[PDB]
């Protein structure tokens, strides 16, 4: 169900920090292209796990 992995940083937008975990908005549909990635749909609100790399951000997809 829930899956975790990397998506291209350009394809998500950070939401302002608030209560709990960091969140991003998925700007585009993105099907995972390699096992280390995950799939997202445009408009998904994703938990942001790691944004330390400029190219690849680790997210949770529910």
């Amino acid at each position: 169900m829930d899956r975790q992995g990397f998506v291209p940083a350009a394809y998500v937008k950070k939401l302002d920090s608030g209560t709990g975990k960091e969140l991003v908005l998925a700007l585009y549909d993105y099907q995972e292209k390699s096992p280390r990635e995950v799939t997202m749909k445009k408009g998904d609100i994703l938990t942001l796990l790691n944004s330390t790399n400029k190219d690849w951000w680790k997210v949770e997809v529910n």
